[PDB]
């Protein structure tokens, strides 16, 4: 029954002491028990924690990074909240503070004395240094970054730097014999306030710190007027203009724990009791977010409002975000490597068969396009959020998720026509596609109104034509969230492998990966769903009108296909009627949005350009299409894009997910969330929070 104690890892005597006071008062409140382990630097706790020597540590965005690096695989459990009179935030602006009358501008720091909060930290290192890389005139990795900064600045105080091989980096540092340049509050110039003092005491000419830090140390407008901020546009603005004069906006610091068996639950209860009991002004016996004057930010940043729990799937990469991840990864890559990724486009292939085709695409495009792969479509979207991939073609249903996580639709899939190949198709208004409900002419017993208890074949969960649209209309008729009980058995790749929704699914050829939501599951997709019907594994199939047409009458000559006929299948109309597959325009469940490519709003324009070219070269009218590669063909497996795609068109102004999917559907998708939500959906709720 009993659950043990959270072992918090401290980095210096001052920190231990605070921790002890923390344990003391916690037990006195008769709440969750704490324990204080002592190592000598945040870097060390990271190691301690992963080896089960400890359990938790607060870390600045920068260290969360390394903490998440392979050998350690730690993850952010709770993010600190800060308020500098707005909405408390889980982000903060990194700034560069200087005294007035110093003259520099951000592009003239060469030879200046500088004070950093510590090696590896967001505001104090990762961000300023990435901003000044263009002036370091640095080779890249072979050559230690520490070596450049050292030649760049006349002297500095960068706690945690090799004061041995690079003394220039530790030189301004005040500290006793070996306390000098310490990676703890032993070095008086460590941290936001440390770096600030190093500035006010006249040891350095520029302090690289947090937005609040000036206001924290100088409570009077008169004294702050003695200082300014260096804006990235080579001008200087007052200290309360950080909102305009910032080098960057990073994610708050965070409590990290092990990825496996980290006791996230223990840690959260502890912190929830702590805010409640010692948060801002709650108590007087102990203040969690306050420290001694000699040393600031002990255990947590002084004056933080409290914490917010970080959902489960979120790891350090997603927590930090693409913006941050790129700039940090970019301090460990060559100039050529950076510029190279910035000009290519990384597509995210979902599943083995897609990466194959993508690889063909890459080779054939002299690598203007590279690939990235995941087992699922959610994973791809995450990759895109971490910044490891640049885009992918998504179904309306997932354009919703992508949209809720901030991605925007770039171009849309225009199916092969019909009015005139008139324009090209690039300016044709996307006209969407009809979602239908298919069954065999044979079972004539069967009517929409009789699906109850019958077998179902879905393209996959989360998708428009299948799931979203039929389940949307059924939930309306039964008011029941138990989606796994309407149809007797079903195959819907993506569901709980032990639920009836995965009953009819078949996996690859050697019957492995049953129900997985990607090509490897043979009964996956429009094509897969329809087949689940033809092979009589299911009684009704949810797909689009065209899917039948493309696999009957011998068009698809795969064994199970070959013999089928437009004639063998009819659709179930909402009014209990039944029409031939051809009368779909008068017998559909809904009008869906064509699929669409999505990317971060940043990459959109470049993405477009590269795609207009790539499809002009291998598109539906691609000169080298039959010849060397057709981007829109894949042997009816609908890899990367639909096989009937003519071209990727313009959005006609519908540039946001809401605008693109449209009112209705967006709302319908939300009513369905009432029943079930996705972990990705939640992770994004927090990040976009
Ligand atoms: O009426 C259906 C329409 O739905 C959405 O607006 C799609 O973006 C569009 O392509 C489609 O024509
Ligand atoms: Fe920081
Ligand atoms: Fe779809």
């Amino acid at each position: 029954a009993p659950r043990k104690s959270v072992r918090w890892c401290t980095i210096s005597p001052a920190e231990a002491a605070k921790c002890a006071k923390f344990q003391r008062n916690m037990k006195k409140v008769r709440g969750p028990s704490v324990s204080c382990i002592r190592k000598t630097s945040s870097f060390e706790c990271i190691q301690a924690i992963a080896a089960n020597k400890a359990d938790a540590v607060t870390l600045d965005g920068g260290l969360v990074y390394e903490a998440g690096l392979h050998p350690y695989k730690l993850r952010p459990v709770a993010a600190e909240v800060y308020q500098t009179r707005g909405k408390p935030q889980t982000r903060y602006y990194a700034v560069a503070v200087v005294k007035k009358g110093s003259g520099f501008q951000l592009n003239q720091l060469q030879g200046v004395k500088s004070c950093h909060t510590g090696l590896g930290r967001s505001a104090g290192w990762n961000i300023p240094i990435g901003t000044l890389r263009p002036y370091l005139n640095w080779t890249g990795p072979p050559e230690p970054l520490q070596k450049a900064v050292a030649n760049f600045f006349s002297a500095s105080c960068v706690p945690c730097a090799d004061g041995k091989q690079y003394p220039n980096l530790c030189r301004l540092c005040a500290g006793t014999e070996a306390d000098k340049c310490a990676c703890s509050s032993q070095e008086p110039y460590f941290g936001y306030s440390g770096a600030f003092k190093c500035l006010e005491n006249g040891a350095g000419d520029v302090a690289f710190v947090k937005d609040s830090t000036v206001f924290e140390n100088l409570p009077d407008e008169a004294e702050r007027d003695k200082y300014e901020l260096l804006c990235p546009d080579n001008t200087r603005k007052p200290v309360d203009a950080f909102k305009e004069c910032h080098l960057a906006r990073v994610p708050s610091h965070a409590v990290v724990a092990r990825s496996v068996d980290g006791r996230e639950d223990l840690i959260w209860k502890l912190l929830h009791r702590a805010q409640e009991e010692f948060g801002r002004n709650k108590s007087s016996a102990f203040q969690l977010f306050g420290s001694t004057p000699g040393e600031q930010d002990l255990l947590f940043k002084d004056s933080a409002l409290g914490f917010v729990r970080i959902p489960s799937q979120i790891d350090s990469g997603l927590y930090l975000g693409a913006n941050y991840l790129t700039a940090t990864q970019n301090l460990r890559e060559t100039a050529a490597e950076v510029a190279a990724r910035r000009e290519r486009v990384v597509w995210c292939a979902v599943g083995p068969e897609e990466e194959r085709k993508c690889k063909q695409w890459s080779d054939v495009s002299n690598r203007k396009v590279a690939c990235a792969s995941a087992s699922t479509t959610e994973e791809c979207i995450a990759l895109v959020l971490k910044g490891e991939a640049d885009a992918l073609n998504l179904d309306g249903g997932f354009i919703y998720v992508a949209g809720k996580c901030g991605l925007v639709p770039v171009l849309a899939e225009n199916q092969k026509s019909q009015n005139s190949n008139a324009p090209d198709c690039v300016h044709r208004p996307p006209e969407g596609y009809l979602a239908v409900a298919v069954v065999r002419k044979s079972d004539a017993d069967l009517t929409w109104n009789s699906l109850s208890g019958k077998k179902s074949c879905h393209t996959g969960v989360g998708r428009t034509a299948a799931w979203n649209i039929p389940m949307g209309l059924l939930f309306n008729q039964t008011g029941s969230c138990k989606f796994d009980k309407f149809f007797s058995q079903s195959c819907a790749p993506g569901a709980d492998p032990q639920s009836s929704l995965c009953a009819l699914c078949v996996g690859n050829n050697e019957n492995e990966n049953k129900c997985m939501p990607n090509s490897e599951e043979r009964y996956y997709g429009y094509t897969g769903a329809f087949r689940c019907l033809a092979e009589k594994a299911g009684d009704v199939a949810f797909v689009k009108d065209v899917t039948v047409l493309q696999n009957t009458d011998g068009k698809n000559s795969e064994p199970w296909a070959k013999d089928l006929k437009q004639e063998d299948f009819e659709l179930l109309c909402l009014d209990g009627t039944r029409k031939p597959v051809a009368e779909a325009e008068s017998c559909h469940l809904a009008r869906a949005p064509n699929h669409a490519v999505v990317s971060q709003s940043d990459r959109a324009q470049h993405l477009k350009k590269v795609l207009f070219l790539q499809q002009d070269q291998f598109g539906g009218n691609g000169p080298d299409c039959p010849g060397k590669f057709c981007l829109f063909k894949s042997e009816t497996k609908n890899l990367l894009f639909n096989d009937n795609t003519e071209c990727l068109a313009e959005l006609q102004g519908k540039t946001t997910y809401e605008q693109y999917l449209g009112s209705e559907y967006v709302t319908s998708i939300t009513n369905l969330r009432r029943c079930s939500s996705s972990p990705l959906l939640e992770a994004c709720a927090f990040l976009r929070a």
